RNA sequence: AUGAGGUGGCAAGAAAUGGGCUACAUUUUCUACCCCAGAAAAUUUAGC
C-alpha cells in the first residue's frame, strides 16, 4: 500500500507524507464532519467503507502557519484558492481534523453559498426590523455545530 | 343605365368529413453559468 500512511494522526504529517493517504475514523467522521465533506467525497466514503484523505502541499503549509501561530497577535485570515475541483474543501477539511484534535473549538460552515440562494422561509427579524432571518439554514447548521463542540456546550 | 347616389333591411342552424393555430415535463422547468452547482415538481402521413 504505498498510497497510504500509518499515520492517522493529522498533528504528525510533514512533507515525507505527501502523495500518501491517511484515514479518518468513523467517530472522527460522524463527530468532526457532520457536513464539511464534498458530496461526491461522502459517495466515495459509503462505496469504500473508509474515509481517506490524501496529505497534500496546501494542507501541509496551513498545517505549519497553524502549529507556529501566536494566540497573542489577532487571527490571521487564511484563505485557499485555486481552479475548479482543485482540492481545497478536502484541505479546509485536513486542517479542521487537525484542530478539532487538539480540543479547538471549530465553528465550520460547510458552504456560504446556501444562505444567499433559495430558501423559502424567510422571516423579518424581531430583533432588528431591517434584516432578515433564515430559520432553515441556522437550525440546521445549530445541530451540527452541536454535534461537533458538544463537549464545550 | 351593366353609370352615380338616398332611405331602410340582410344578422342565420345541424351534423359528416378535411385542414390550420396553441400547451402538452423528468433526457422536464427556474436561477447562476454557458455544461463538475442550488432548488421545484391500430390505421395513416412524412423523412432519411
Ligand atoms: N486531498 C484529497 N484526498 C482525496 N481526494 C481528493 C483530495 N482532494 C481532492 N480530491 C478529489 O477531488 C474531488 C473534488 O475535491 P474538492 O471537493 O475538495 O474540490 P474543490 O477544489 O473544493 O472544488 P470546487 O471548486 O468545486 O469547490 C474530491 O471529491 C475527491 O474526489
Ligand atoms: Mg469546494
Ligand atoms: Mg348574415
Amino acid at each position: 500500500a504505498i498510497s497510504r500512511t500509518n499515520e492517522n494522526d493529522p498533528a504528525k504529517h510533514g512533507d515525507q507524507h505527501e502523495g500518501q493517504h491517511y484515514n479518518i475514523s468513523p467517530q472522527d467522521l460522524e463527530t468532526v464532519f457532520p457536513h464539511g465533506l464534498p458530496p461526491r467525497f461522502v459517495m466515495q466514503v459509503k462505496t469504500f467503507s473508509e474515509a481517506c484523505l490524501m496529505v497534500r502541499k496546501p494542507a501541509l503549509e496551513l498545517l505549519h502557519y497553524l502549529k507556529n501561530t501566536s494566540f497573542a497577535y489577532p487571527a490571521i485570515r487564511y484563505l485557499l484558492y485555486g481552479e475548479k475541483g482543485t482540492g481545497k474543501t478536502l484541505s479546509l477539511c485536513h486542517v479542521i481534523h487537525f484542530c478539532a484534535k487538539q480540543d479547538w473549538l471549530i465553528l465550520h460552515i460547510p458552504d456560504a453559498h446556501l444562505w444567499v440562494k433559495n430558501c423559502r422561509d424567510l422571516l423579518q427579524s424581531s430583533y432588528n426590523k431591517q434584516r432578515f432571518d433564515q430559520p432553515l439554514e441556522a437550525s440546521t447548521w445549530l445541530k451540527n455545530f452541536k454535534t461537533t463542540n458538544e463537549r464545550f456546550l
